[PDB]
């Protein structure tokens, strides 16, 4: 029926980090993230399909209580602060691996082994470029772009430039703080380091993904450009 | 065989609101309009789905009987001239609130907290733009282009220049009376006030709604322009 | 009888098919038949394209015809009978028959024009007024008989790719036609005088935009937006 | 198991195996039927909610995977299957293999099949074998086999139709025999160039208008 419709009358990721980090903090290791990584894609396949508000995914050998948000109908449905969605939980691992990382470097040589963002993959970025860049790409990182040095924000910056993303999917970020900052400022106190994030990313083998360069090449010999 | 045979065989908007209000004037308040108005979207697709050439659409707690021009086979059928469909309910909602809050300080600040048009939050409108440009994008509210000040008909120009859309859904709109002046009159005699109407909506955030000023700017120093 | 694919098995005189159709039919035509055909031409076309019936008898006026359904999805590409009527050839014979009825009499014309009318003429601004041969050139089938209506029936499908942005394949089959007795190949050098002619003379046609008034169309150029 | 995570395809072998199941049953008659309903058959395929399913062309049945459904696009195929895409380029294949080698088979072809891609580019037996079976869907597996049509038809849709440039992601990786894309794009630019040379001399858009028409519409301002 519902041919009768009535009146429909937050959030802190650094608080929700520390949450995460309070509840699953130590049963994590690089197995656990290496195959959230390579499988968040396949997982938010999975919670479309199931009709269930909060699920139970388990990456590597670990449980995690996941709400889900994608599901057709519960799209619209209010989130808590203190949940985790793949997009969240993609973000708290990202910034948990940055965390372990930059105090040692026995930590960032089996980070660099086991850690795979299909992300930064595609568009040849590795973790020779440095970590903050490499798990920059990670969905959710954009939460914290004071622990990824502004990559998030660049990244996405590109993705509307050269693979023409859609300028809305940018209103997010751009409320973002950095640290103490607000968006309001550090779009004006820190456009000199993220000018030079920017160019750096913009060094990367960007690709027209699924166009080799030779290919490319060869097309343009009969007027074809991509 | 009885149609592989053949042989042989004015709406009045001003009318219909009479006889609108003469039916359900005296249970309408600004809460019923503003269910409505947020669920019109949703109640044109039900009608979409539904089979049914007339049905019954309650919205607050007020049952509407409501013409079914949505189903796929009842789209060229014709309507009665004291029926309303969604778009014409939405027309009359919008211009009975028009009405009602001209006259009156306080019944503009009670609608101002109520009514939300989704048509024009998405392009960055709100009530401080004045009712006539923010209710004028109600769908139905070019039946009143007298009332709502040409801003119907404006509007949807700007879809067709800035979202394109496609100019066929203007073809009613450019029928359309302003007041006692014809089309074929209002098009010569007012393009000095319709010019100005048409500059006021373009000053609106129109892709832009959801990013403040310093975001643009900051966007612009990458060489990106909304 | 949906997952099977099967049976698949070109001459057509349209100059004979009209003296066919005339001698079949045409004791039994009046102007009130065309009438009702020409105003119920597209409501026929959609019937035809829902019935599952190869040949379907349709009655306009009070006139029983026997017509081959071209139009339900899976018949298009079965060969026509060159003895037989679809829609399109039945409205090129009407249009003919009232074109011959109505040129050796002024009072029959007067008929025609109080009774008969085109709407693809209509909605582009043509009228009786303009002649019988322009305003029944509008009617489709017309092109079969480019003698009898002077070239109209092929310079008005010119202005629908130039005007209306036509697709230019559906011209393919008009110029193929002959002009009574010379060739396609023929006409279009020894007759391009009376065709810039024709041509010229439906150019000054109101060529309005479909559901858009002239005036309509001037004030939203000034907006820059146009049709 | 859905809930839980822990840590190909060869068209020259699916042929052998296409051939090898349905090979006994074909005729020119079978293709015939095939190609003049490929686009129906297509549409079939989007309405009907079956993964796989049997269509009959000619009078020989086909258990064809169903690739078409809108759910099931994205699904992957097995490697011993066939698709519309697929049956379309081997069927294009064993025609271009019986014809080569007879010229009582190549007029046998000549009348009984008919590529309606090709027809509509004004394309025909008479421009060869190669060219005209180049132009069924599919027949890109084979590049070595239709002297390279396949890549090259599809190069001029995008620059005469406007066709979108994406659809040739796909042929640019295929091998030319023994040959990879990243080697060929080099190595056959002579061959290339000129098969693409070659069909730039269809009448593409001028298919259907004798040259008297196209002189004639020049003189109203209509290009073809």
């Amino acid at each position: 029926s519902q041919f009768i419709f009535e009146d429909v009358p937050t959030f802190n990721p650094e608080v929700g980090y520390v949450a995460f980090i309070g509840k699953y903090g130590q049963q994590l290791n690089f197995g656990v993230a290496r195959v959230f990584f390579l499988n968040q894609k396949k997982a938010k396949m999975v919670l479309h399909k199931t009709a269930q508000p909060s699920v139970d995914l388990t990456f590597g050998g670990v449980k995690f209580t996941v709400v889900n948000n994608h599901f057709p109908q519960y799209v619209s449905n209010p989130v808590p602060d203190n949940a985790i969605t793949l997009h969240r939980m993609s973000g708290y691992l990202a910034r948990w691996i940055a965390d372990t990382c930059k105090a040692s470097v026995l930590k960032l040589a089996e980070a660099s082994a086991q850690i795979v963002m299909p992300l930064a993959e595609v568009k040849g970025c590795t973790w020779a470029d440095g970590y903050t860049m490499y798990l920059g790409f990670a969905p959710g990182a954009e939460m914290f772009l004071d622990a990824f040095d502004f990559y998030p924000l660049v990244i996405e910056m590109h993705r509307v430039l050269k693979d023409n993303m859609d300028v809305n999917f940018m209103k997010k970020v751009l409320r973002q703080r950095y640290g103490t900052m607000t968006a309001e400022e550090w779009m004006t106190q820190k456009i000199t380091e993220i000018k030079a994030a920017f160019n750096s990313v913009g060094q990367l083998a960007w690709a027209k993904s699924g166009f080799s360069p030779a290919a490319r090449t060869f097309l343009q010999q009969f007027g074809i450009n991509i």
